[PDB]
């Protein structure tokens, strides 16, 4: 299943990313189940709000917020939810929520998947659209649900996300 | 073309709503040209927000932000921009934005399109959720774009909706 | 406006049918409106049916319904509401419906849009499923709307189909 | 995989569904495979119907279909093929199909997905036309296939489908 | 209708382009019909291709191949046939067809709609890849198609995408 | 997982093919990975070009490319990636590319989903446009992917592909 993907090919330049919801999708907040490796409706978000880019996790690490970390891609076509994605990782959201740290990684398509991506190589080189509206985002999308917040603490780039990505997989790791 | 669309049967009770924007669509903002009746894009809205209902305007009425009055249509499948509605008002989110004041009705489709929305007969009729999610909708879509703003100003009746009808059309009466 | 397309080129061997609703589409009855141009929901059909084709109309043609005659158009690809195929008749399925005599003709697209349905010349060639679909179709999608009914009189050949489209010419001519 | 999934947190009252089909979808007639877990294609259905709400099953459950309990499942979007929802049952609707009694029951999302459905306790209070879109679907779905034959023995309350349920469960326990 | 929207508000540097095709959608190669504005089926087309841009028009222009002037217009979301985009023009793909020299202006949309595109400023700017895949497209879509064919001549800067879009401006207004 | 999936039930007459991408999709080239079952991105293809049909593989099999014998499998409406579908070998387009001859087999629905294809016995059988769009897909998809390539030898025949499917069959039981 999904629950035996490695979490990359060389960690943490290389890393595979496996997707739970698409970009520009409905708001129907997907989770893969640790137990079973299938994909469980966690919630139906209530904002009228979509993902900027597909959204997921690396498997075999483990955030503070006791989820594997999570990943942005953004990808010319919306992937589906369940299917796994080479990637470089690019830059790192920081922010907090009700269940811990918990930032959000952003991670291109890798090289051998397409060429589009090659230019990003830091944080400076993602859109500032993009950026602004994945901040926006996180900041807005829990205003409906009471109980889930969010503090967006910033942009930090490839070398904080990579950093981050070891942190992840080495508390998987020790826990 | 719709430039020849009655504003209703019998309004403000009975209405016709000129569709440009469907319901949990991609972020394109189109507006209906005066002049030609075509559906142009305004612009590319930069928040990842959708319009919770269809959106679109009454024809031959006049707001104070200078175009027709504008209207949310639930519906239970998306309509097609520059497609026509017979609906019924049952409420108004009063607000302003950069063009000036600028409501916001909410008109169901008509008893003779279907009976699913007969029960919803004034504002409290309508889903918490949903009027919770226009308003957060209205407060955030124009966060990302300087100089464009709002201040919603709040929800009111069936009878206010109305009178902002009959407003609006005697104000392209007279102008 | 679409108020102004031709019956067609060489009726009724080559016509064009004005479309209103997709192939395999969401249960929204759209209906050109015959004073504007403009489309109008009729309404939302109650069955959780689909059209089998693309459902539309003859331009300056009238049925004893009181409206132009109506044309089922399969395609590879569903249409658009509002957009005009060159078609040929190749067979027509007699009904009678709650406004009057109301046949449904199908027509496929002309040699010079495909010759994807050049080997379709009568009723015969139609796939048996198809018309099974079509039959189906109308037998049931009204089951739950009240005062609303069909009785489906049978299929027919191209020869029939092309009477149906002369004497719906002449009578929208003559009335 | 989907193999592993309980039949839930709490029955019969807290159940997962696994989904098969979504609502308004094509008519691909998917089927969980229970050697593999995979979808498999079941068949093309052959009218022109779509599933009125996402359908899927309660793993670990019997009907005397020889088939895990079917459920319909509304939700706000439809559900992807081979998901898990947390739901609540609220009604069922008895019918008898060619391979044995076969119950539909209705089972909505559970409060911690969403508020939206809260306020739908038992049978009577599911939208009248829901109710009569599903029960004309099964009546009517199989009408173009051979050997293919429903018998809808009617509606029933949220106790009758927790009764269901426990009576299914056991089945697979016990065979 | 489309047929009274202008060429532009400030020709050749902001011109207005009717959308005939969205970008990345079926093979249905729409035209708008001079005489009525409505939108045509000119054909399917033959080719597993898609519009690698939404494409259209320059609306009281002509080309050499006796129609309005082609655009391809890049955009984030598809857009809807029959629309209208305000644009920039930043590169043209010089290429004749069997109905006469028959070049492709790229237009980006206008600042005003979105800050997306400005910094595009000239064909060097638009990325490579998608440049190839418009090359790729027009000389290939045709290939299945007996008595169509494309001559692709290359690709030309944003002087040259201007001076194209005056001659056929001046001979529309000549002819 | 889909690792567990049967070639098929009576190879090489009545096979399952699973489905990595369906027919007239974005252009997302998925395949499964061996190792976990899973759907994973093996890259974005660079040309705007979409499979004419369904596209996968037979399980335990191997091709000279290394990779499970491919499969189109036409449908009335496209499958989801990951999904089975039990079907009848018609046909096969012998190729090679850069990885090794890698013919292109084609398999119809099984008369038990379907009666749609029964009528498709042979090469012959399969309308003469999908076949042309089939050959033309292959040839051009690799167009703007260096060090991709593909050399189409040609269509043959139900027995040719039978004898295909035995040969990659074998190939992967003595490897
Ligand atoms: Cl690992
Ligand atoms: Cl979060
Ligand atoms: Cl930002
Ligand atoms: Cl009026
Ligand atoms: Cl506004
Ligand atoms: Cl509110
Ligand atoms: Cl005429
Ligand atoms: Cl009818
Ligand atoms: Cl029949
Ligand atoms: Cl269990
Ligand atoms: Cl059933
Ligand atoms: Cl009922
Ligand atoms: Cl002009
Ligand atoms: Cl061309
Ligand atoms: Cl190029
Ligand atoms: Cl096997
Ligand atoms: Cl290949
Ligand atoms: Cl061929
Ligand atoms: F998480
Ligand atoms: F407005
Ligand atoms: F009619
Ligand atoms: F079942
Ligand atoms: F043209
Ligand atoms: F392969
Ligand atoms: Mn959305
Ligand atoms: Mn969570
Ligand atoms: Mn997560
Ligand atoms: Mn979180
Ligand atoms: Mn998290
Ligand atoms: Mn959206
Ligand atoms: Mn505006
Ligand atoms: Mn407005
Ligand atoms: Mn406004
Ligand atoms: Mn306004
Ligand atoms: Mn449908
Ligand atoms: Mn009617
Ligand atoms: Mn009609
Ligand atoms: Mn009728
Ligand atoms: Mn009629
Ligand atoms: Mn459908
Ligand atoms: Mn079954
Ligand atoms: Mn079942
Ligand atoms: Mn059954
Ligand atoms: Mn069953
Ligand atoms: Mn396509
Ligand atoms: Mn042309
Ligand atoms: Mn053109
Ligand atoms: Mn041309
Ligand atoms: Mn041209
Ligand atoms: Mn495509
Ligand atoms: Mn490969
Ligand atoms: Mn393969
Ligand atoms: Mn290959
Ligand atoms: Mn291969
Ligand atoms: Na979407
Ligand atoms: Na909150
Ligand atoms: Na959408
Ligand atoms: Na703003
Ligand atoms: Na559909
Ligand atoms: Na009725
Ligand atoms: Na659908
Ligand atoms: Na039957
Ligand atoms: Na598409
Ligand atoms: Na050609
Ligand atoms: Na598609
Ligand atoms: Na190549």
């Amino acid at each position: 299943s999904l629950l035996n993907v490695p979490a990359g090919k060389d960690l943490p330049e290389d890393i595979y990313v496996v997707i739970e919801i698409p970009a520009n999708a409905d708001p129907i907040k997907y989770e893969i189940d640790k137990e079973s490796g299938a994909l469980f409706v966690d919630r139906f978000m209530s904002t009228a709000m979509f993902y900027p880019c597909n959204y997921g996790y690396i498997n075999h690490t483990l955030s503070l917020d006791g989820d594997p970390v999570d990943v942005l891609v953004p990808t010319p076509y919306p992937l589906q939810p369940g299917s796994v994605t080479r990637c470089r990782p690019v830059g790192v959201l920081k922010m907090t929520d009700e269940a811990g740290e918990d930032a959000k990684l952003v991670a291109v398509p890798h090289s051998k998947l397409s060429k589009e991506y090659d230019h990003i190589k830091d944080v400076n080189d993602l859109p500032e659209l993009l950026k602004a509206q994945i901040a926006h985002f996180f900041e807005h999308y829990k205003d409906l649900e009471k109980g889930k917040w969010v503090k967006v603490e910033g942009w930090e780039n490839a070398e904080a996300a990579k950093a981050e990505i070891v942190a992840s997989f080495e508390r998987a790791k020790n826990k």
